[PDB]
């Protein structure tokens, strides 16, 4: 074979390994999954700096090269949590991640699967997109970061769904800890009903109507937001209360989200990267 290789982790559709390109010495990632061939190579020249780069496409039974990574935000966040990532740098990360989906919404692609062992740093202050869920559209699965209208069964859900995953991973990096972390699709909801009380049609028309809905669900009122992420500010909890709309059609958009007061004052720290 081409390449020297190691194992890093798992994505959603397959096996990551850190691998050395034999002939020119390139260290990058390779991801091994298992027409479509042809939307993913266009990926090769689309490019953004808060995306991770996609150098190579090879099909036998698929193998994706990616640009190589060193840390990953799961891992940072661990690292950090006896004394917390400081502000600027969960509001430089939370800046670039909303640029990164600016820029792939404006492409009409979904990632639909943001999670913080998806999104990738280096020692320059920068993060990445990664591990884009476009296998289908083209071992236990997380369900804590997933939209309310994936889980009541929405077939034709929007680039709103990456919104409200960046949003619960914004309130992670804050608060330490996983703002909804359900470990069934219903406890997932449950969970999403219990803290900000169980939607109806005054805040979100139509959700009475959506596949997967019972009129059986509990009602639980909706708490403050001075609860949830007790440590933000208010202009961080303005802006997280607008990536949880229930509606995705008033969720806060990537583009919208980028021109919030909270990011008046950000900047672009270097992470302390143990590596
Ligand atoms: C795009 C492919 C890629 C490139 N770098 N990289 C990294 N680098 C960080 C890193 C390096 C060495 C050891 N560790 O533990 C982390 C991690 C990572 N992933 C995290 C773990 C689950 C699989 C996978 C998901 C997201 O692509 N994927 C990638
Ligand atoms: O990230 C993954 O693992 C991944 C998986 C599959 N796949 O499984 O078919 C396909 C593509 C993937 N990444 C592409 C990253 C990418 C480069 N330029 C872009 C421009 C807009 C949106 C995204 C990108």
């Amino acid at each position: 074979n081409f390449q020297k290789v190691e194992k890093i982790g798992e994505g959603t559709y397959g096996v990551v390994y850190k691998a050395r390109n034999k002939l020119t010495g390139e260290v990058v990632a390779l991801k091994k999954i298992r027409t479509a061939i042809r939307e993913i190579s266009l990926l090769k020249e689309l490019n953004h700096p808060n995306i991770v780069k996609l150098l190579d496409v090879i099909h036998t039974k698929l193998y994706l090269v990616f640009e190589f990574l060193h840390q990953d935000l799961k891992k940072f966040m661990d690292a950090s949590a006896l004394t917390g990532i400081p502000l600027p740098l969960i509001k430089s990360y939370l800046f670039q991640l909303l640029q990164g989906l600016a820029f792939c919404h404006s492409h009409r692609v979904l990632h639909r699967d943001l999670k913080p062992q998806n999104l990738l740093i280096n020692t320059e202050g920068a993060i990445k997109l990664a591990d884009f869920g476009l296998a289908r559209a083209f071992e236990v699965v997380t369900l804590w970061y997933r939209a309310p209208e994936i889980l009541l069964g929405c077939k034709y859900y929007s680039t709103a769904v990456d919104i409200w995953s960046l949003g619960c991973i914004f309130a992670e990096m804050v608060t330490r800890r996983a703002l909804f972390p359900g470990d069934s699709e219903i406890d997932q909801l449950f969970r999403i009903f219990r803290t900000l009380g169980t939607p109806d049609e005054v805040v979100w028309p139509g959700v009475t109507s959506m596949p997967d809905y019972k009129p059986s669900f509990p009602k639980w009122a909706r708490q403050d937001f001075s609860k949830v992420v007790p440590p933000l500010d208010e202009d961080g909890r303005s802006l997280l209360s607008q990536m949880l709309h229930y509606d995705p059609n008033k969720r806060i958009s990537a583009k919208a989200a980028l021109a919030h007061p909270f990011f008046q004052d950000v900047t672009k720290p270097v992470p302390h990267l143990r590596l």
